[PDB]
């Protein structure tokens, strides 16, 4: 017989209300738990009444596995949540970062710093409407983006993933939210959740708040800045999130002024939920509640508490669910945790469900599967590469000639260095592993493939990963192309105090460039010590972690395009220099934010 909250023609809150009014605490209890994909199975889901699933990096039913897979599994784990008594569907959540990455043959876009240094929010929100379509083919609902963090030192491991240290560039990307969700009606109320329908995905602004702050640039650790500073630099883009009706926020593992974020009240609850009039969900980062205590997990009754009354509405356990679940019911039976904070958590949670359609279409579609890796979002995405470049020096001395663009035809040309034929180096880290890997992981195109896309057929191309200089100089090459930088990384082993690239690279780039004039490439997710590199080279390129797609570098290197990436952080002299920002007494850039040099298209 009728249901209200079954009744798609309703108004969201009614049906919120409806379906609130009828849950059990357990069911209650069940929506504000996230679980592994790793320890859920149909019994886990209906027997906890669990509301939501993730893949953390690197969760994938296995390797290699095709988009109709990661359907089937999303299906299977969405039918026993379907079974349950109320018949509330899960949301699964992914980390889709720079595309669906951790999707064999998805297509990887530009991380977060090469985007910044487009410059152009359009391309953005392009990038966000595909990653939205290729999340679906997967039958995943809602994507772990946009990280709207404020790098402010480059020692970061998470660095790639800011936009920019200048937060109005952070705030001119929060255009990857509307692409990601669809655009917000004209009547539209800041800080609503909003989803299209079942061709978006709910997105998540994060780390809320000061990721990008923190001391020595060490991870999960204390930003110190006072109000003024959290409130100008780290804060501004979450209002513009507001704005454009994001439907998550995930909290930071930092702390601000010795605070945890996740023990917060002040700030999630008194600035982003009664100040920001925030409306969607607020979910933790992962094990981010069992970080609040020293060391981590030491007092997890704790740990639900202080969480929960500080106001955050999901938790991602993301593997202990029993224990949370048993917690977090003992607090609420005791009186500890009111139900009016229990029922603000389900009332945000079941908001973000009914307005993205997810009642509606809880299941995949499988004629989304074809949409990974569509050839479109691969021109997207070499576009966004070949914007994303910042060329740093074009000739040695100022009478040279300027080496690039390179011509196309040439009786033979070398392509060298560790990263010239590397697909796991050129999209770093959070692509198929959470920390990313070396070699063909996944499908695209190498930057030695590219070079053989665009040559003209009388051009010989050899390849050598590290020759030695005698090699080169007998080659009768007429140029090379050398491809060196950062391998891939996260926080914990890119957390990085000396921020100099792994050899050979530049022992490579100095043999090759000593024989024959040389455009050196250099794949990074920051700046990184880079004198030496530029006193062997003639043209020098920060190519950033492009992605799947390497003709965007070979777009520029041959002049189909011109170069107009312009630097959306700070290039430091020297380490010893970090923090350094505009501003500061000691302020004294090896390239300023905001350079670039240009080319025109040949
Ligand atoms: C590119 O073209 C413009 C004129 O259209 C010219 O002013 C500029 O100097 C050129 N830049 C280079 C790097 O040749």
């Amino acid at each position: 017989d009728y249901v209200l909250y079954k009744d798609a023609t309703k108004p969201v809150e009614d049906r919120v209300a409806d379906l609130l009014g009828r849950m059990t605490l357990a069911e209650k209890i069940g929506q504000m738990t996230q679980i592994e994909r790793l320890v859920a199975t149909p019994d886990v889901l209906r027997d906890n009444f669990i509301g939501s699933l993730l893949s953390g990096g690197g969760s994938v039913p296995r390797k290699g596995a095709t988009a109709k897979e990661w359907q089937d599994m999303v299906d299977g784990f969405q039918k026993a949540c379907m079974s349950t008594r109320l018949g509330i569907p899960m949301i699964y959540g992914i980390d889709a970062v720079h595309g669906q990455n951790n999707v064999y043959g998805a297509t990887i876009f530009p991380h977060n710093v090469g985007l910044g240094a487009t410059r152009d929010p359009y391309l953005v929100k392009r990038i966000g409407e595909a990653t939205a379509l290729e999340v679906r083919a997967t039958g995943i609902q809602y994507a772990f983006a946009p990280c709207i963090a404020v790098c402010r030192d480059p020692r970061w491991g998470r660095c790639y993933e800011s936009y920019s240290e200048d937060r109005r560039i952070v705030q001119s990307m929060t255009e990857l939210i509307p692409g990601l969700q669809g655009d917000v009606p004209k009547d539209f109320t800041s800080g609503m959740p909003f989803v299209a329908g079942k061709n978006k995905v709910a997105a998540c602004a994060k780390h809320f708040v000061g990721d990008g702050g923190t001391v020595d640039g060490i991870n999960e650790n204390n930003t110190i800045i006072n109000r003024e500073g959290l409130m100008n630099i780290h804060m501004p883009a979450y209002k513009n999130a507001m704005d454009k009706g994001v439907s998550t926020v995930m909290i930071s593992y930092s702390s601000w002024n010795g605070v945890k974020m996740h023990a917060n009240q002040d700030l999630v609850t008194g600035y982003l939920k009664d100040t920001l009039k925030f409306k969607g969900f607020v979910i933790s980062d992962w094990e981010g509640i069992d970080r609040i205590t020293t060391p981590a997990g030491s007092d997890y009754s704790y740990s639900v508490k202080a969480s929960i009354l500080a106001g955050l509405d999901m938790i991602m356990v993301p593997n202990k669910y029993q224990q949370f679940i048993s917690i977090l019911t003992g607090h609420v039976n005791g009186g500890v945790i009111p139900m009016s904070r229990i029922d603000d958590a389900v009332t945000r949670i079941l908001r973000v469900k009914f307005t993205m359609g997810l009642f509606e279409n809880p299941y995949a579609d499988p004629a989304m599967a074809e949409q990974l890796g569509k050839q479109e979002h691969r021109d997207l995405a070499r576009e966004a590469a070949r914007k994303s470049l910042v060329l740093l020096k074009n000739g040695k001395t100022s009478t040279d000639a300027p080496l690039l663009p390179l011509p196309k035809k040439a009786p033979k040309i070398l392509v060298a260095g560790s990263h010239a034929d590397n697909l796991g180096y050129q999209c770093g880290g959070w692509t198929i592993e959470w920390q990313g890997d070396t070699g063909r992981t996944t499908v695209g195109t190498t930057i030695l493939e590219a070079v053989k896309a665009a040559v003209d057929p009388s051009t010989v191309v050899v390849f050598a990963e590290n020759p030695d200089a005698e090699f080169v100089k007998s080659g009768g090459f007429s140029y090379a192309i050398v491809a060196v930088g950062e391998h891939p990384y996260t926080e914990t082993k890119g957390d990085n105090l000396n921020l100099t690239i792994p050899e050979p690279g530049l022992s490579t780039v100095q043999a090759v460039c000593g024989g024959v004039r040389c455009a050196t490439v250099l794949i990074s997710g920051r700046p990184v010590v880079v004198q030496p590199l530029l006193a062997a080279s003639d043209a020098l390129v920060a190519a950033w972690l492009p992605g799947s797609e390497g003709q965007g570098v070979t777009d520029a290197l041959f002049g189909d395009f011109g170069f107009t990436g312009r630097l959306p952080r700070t290039w430091f002299k020297s380490v010893d220099q970090l923090p350094m920002n505009v501003g500061d007494a000691h302020y004294d850039p090896l390239f300023r934010l905001g350079y670039g040099l240009t080319t025109n298209a040949t």
